[PDB]
């Protein structure tokens, strides 16, 4: 919208540590907009997307898809939803293919996740159904 | 957003009648988000302030504010809410005013629609508690 | 959709009596779904509008309308219920103008109906606004 | 009902891909009716069960019939729900012969389904009753 | 249905006294069925609008119709229950014309009967639309 | 009630197929009453238990079943809804028995449809407390 | 009930004050269950109708009718819900007798009373009906 | 309470079948209350826990547990419901024995009632803690 | 209970101020128990009906009545809860003796106070249903 | 409180039965508070605790915990729940010891109530964490 | 807390405008807290106090207040509950003794109000129950 | 806030027993807010996180999370809430540590926690994601 500029948030995150990146993110003002508070956020869970991280970006993900289900962004917004929706499958498909015990206990999550995808633009997702 | 880029739309309300500008945008092709819907019905409404109206514009603003307030709207695009409570609190005085016997009807909607422009921005709300 | 090209039903209604007419569009075929039922109504919600009646086409429509809130028809089918909508108000008007003692409690819900009419077709409804 | 007569969208699939096919479909326009979403979306599922897709199709058709319990469509256009459950059943029922693992848990959705199939019509569903 | 053949009732009402007529009703053979109970406190209604009674014969009818209304009656048995109701209908409409400090209080109550009237046999109720 | 007497019905299951038999049924109609479907909806589930059907006469009982239920149907006409279940406890003891691996599967419902005759007609009921 | 068998409750009343025959009565002993409570509470109410009292009766019998609805005693024990309900009305009576101004607060809880005295036994509360 | 002092019923079932006891026990003569009802079907309990029958008495024994819950009867008429309560365990602790694989799902309607009668008459319980 | 025993509060209320005697009560030592906070604002209570205060003793009162009646101490400790209803249904009366305006909306609150004083201790109520 | 003091009612339990002692305590004046009740039945608890019982006993304390968590007596009486809470704790622990088979199904029941008692007093319940 | 130190934002509203101070608060910069923002939000509620405003005052006041009934702010933090229910308290009475229309719609807020400030410190409360 | 700087409540731990040192926190004397209880009660988990306990302090801790999400605590002194979150994580993964058993029941209370910790503050909860 315009807070969500921030590949300087990749720069600090590659010199400096991964917390000095998302410190650099909550610091950064005058937020006030609960708008502003989501794509902020977002940059978090895209900046955790870059060097390890996984589980962080994960949780910061399912935190942004369950707001924005409550604010039923689907509606307005919905490529920052589709966004969201996407990277949280993809992420949950590597966990699930990291260990086979979780992946019985994450199917009812990256189905609800598809469906949801579908729901917003069937075309963008319809490569997504076959893993 | 695209769709409030229309001050076309304000020109045909006064060189053919108010039901063409209002037929116009309801024509024109097209929206699909639920999101630019509310955009193309806020021209409604402001095109149904610029002659008589009124009464359709109130009944217009209504259901929009009724929509941002399901969507929590307040949150994400507040200026956009803020003009709709603001419009709505300008023409419901109006009433109030026209006559006296509606004047305690519509007070509770009132307070209601003051507390919430206050709640949004009360710098820019302060000037509409002394009517 | 079918079983509404009936206007042998409104000769009945003036050869013979009121009641004739409506038992004959109870009788009438061999009717099934809820919308060969509803739209049978309409035309008794019609025909009732024909000669004196009225207070029974108020019942008829109030009836259809709330069926009409319940299944969402306000979506799929919008003539029928801006139709329907408009009848009611049209006749609900015509009663607060014989006694302005009822014109204060009938006020409610021809806002109400107004609102409604203004939400499926706007430039449709903006010239029921003015009285 | 209108905006259901597009065979081209079919031929779309079979010489671009399936995602050309439904990017088709998500631009009508001036698509603006619950009624002509859900049946352009209708058409999407339809497209869907064409080439392989068919766990696209079974997320497309749980949306149109958890939309069509809510609307309480069974009862307004039954015909239009006697394909969706039918076509439901039947990719279910594919997908259960795939693999007998998901077979145990698809049994309570496939049982719902016929019982729906068979509320709308007996005659049409006794044939899929036998396995 | 079997246990309704009582005209004797209404001889006992006029050789002897109302609590007497009613009283031979309460004691009939061991008749348990809610239908056979209903139909009998049916007949306790009709006996209480031959002489005088009428307050005690509303009590009785609103008693009759609250529980029609229950096991919705009016889709089995619609003739018993539009009798409930017309008779309720008549017998308000004669209280609201001994006094009308409670026509006021009334009109709710049996504008809601006519409706109820209406959504049974519009035809029969058509008659009753005018007092 | 007057509509339930349709030995012919089971004729056209023998010389013509079983959806013929159930397509009559609906065609015929002439029905409107919700009472005049119930019945012939219990006169379809009577003739599908005729030739193999069986599992769509379970699926049209069970519907018949729940309506009762609702409708509260026990009290008012208590004998067709024995009937209903127990020509339903009736077809699941024959499911069980067969494929003896539900039918353990099963048992419960099949308790509570037992419970549910001796409700009705004890005396009725205490000859299948045995089987 | 055995418990009711108290007069000499009766003879305390009018021997020593009415504060030590209600004592009296408080001191069980032994009151176990919510019946006895319950009678002895009803005993109160009965020795509260022999001297001025009235409003103490008041007040008793509206707390024991209170909780033979919830405990729906009209079932079981219906001529003791019809000896408080109509001690009820007797003594409302007396009091919308004594004050018109409470007579209007007081005519929906004597009608309601009516209504379920109608309901226990209609043949003994049809002489109460005129006042 | 009057209808409770049948042991003729007992001969009856003795002397013909165990229908005609209960279908004996169904010839009323003059059935009205909901006490008489419930009383007249613990009759048909007792007898049923004579010869064979068990399955039969549980099922009565639910029923009239359950009516004894809803009209919360453990406060008013303990003893009858202690009686119930303790049959229904009595044969539910033969049923678990006959097949210890619904002895685990028997287990939590056995604790539930044991807690019951506990409740009731701790000291009369107590000698049923032990099986 | 033990930190009941403070007469000596009292005297600081005549000696020094009334905020005095209440900042006191507020210091006290190391209370922790909910029981020894309520029996602290009851003293409160009790002081604030020594001198003028009233109003202060009303509000103080009708909290320590909500968190009796949330508590359900009429059950535990009664004599208690007797005083804080009985206390607050005299300072009631006295506020309704003052200003008749008030005695119509203070009329409701005091009927409830005198009928929970009568479900605590009847005997010891009876006394004041007479004003 | 003041029927409390009772270790007679532990010497019954030794000379005569355990049925005996708790007979004897069911039937002790002023039996009426719901207060002297809860408080005999913890003798009753206490009681059971001497020789075998446990069940009856864990029955027992069960019933008082529960009581206890509705009239939120944790707040006041806090010593009272905190004996109720450890010795059903103590006892699910040796029930627990007898057999590991349903140590696993008391495991959720043990958790809440040592988290009960470590809420009322967190130096007392300290010593319970290790078993 | 920190951002509380703010009398500069007093300066603002004299030498520039109203909303000029309002708004600078509303700039901060760079709170997030979200304890600020209650903070920040009760310095412009401060700030609305010291020239005319009101109106604008008991808006900020009655959000701050309902925020702190949420959060449960009366327990932690009571001394800022106590300030924002006693300035609320202050221009209600003031709104109040201005016109005496408002007054019988602005007595049950007021009383709550006082109830409140009762409940936080009694004896600050005191000085207040007099007008 | 005041009553936290306690680290000689740490010493009574190691030179007296455990109990010693949570049986001096209650004793403060005597806290009067739930904030000072709350804070008291912190210390209480804190003093268990020193010597062995663990399964003491992870009680502790849960009661003091379970207080904070009900007082949304998360806002107001989000610190204190991060610290109680992230030291019932680490005790929960030692407990996981030790047994296999427990780490998958665990798992789910883990993961909250973690979200919630990342919620509070993503840049410090960053470094708890990998174990």
């Amino acid at each position: 919208a315009a807070l969500s500029l921030e590949p300087e948030a990749l720069q600090i995150a590659d010199n400096e540590g991964t917390e000095a990146a998302l410190s650099w993110l909550q610091a950064r003002p005058g937020i006030q907009s609960d708008r502003s508070n989501w794509l902020l956020r977002l940059l978090m869970a895209r900046v955790a997307e870059q060097t390890g991280k996984n589980d962080l970006a994960l949780h910061l993900l399912a935190e942004l898809d369950e707001r924005a289900t409550r604010l039923t962004l689907s509606q307005w917004e919905p490529e920052l939803v589709f966004e969201v929706k996407a990277r949280r499958l993809k992420l949950l498909r590597m966990k699930s293919a990291k260990t086979e015990s979780d992946r019985v206990r994450l199917q009812p999550d990256m189905e609800h996740l598809l469906a949801g995808l579908i729901a917003i633009d069937a075309a963008r997702a319809a490569v997504l159904c076959n893993s």
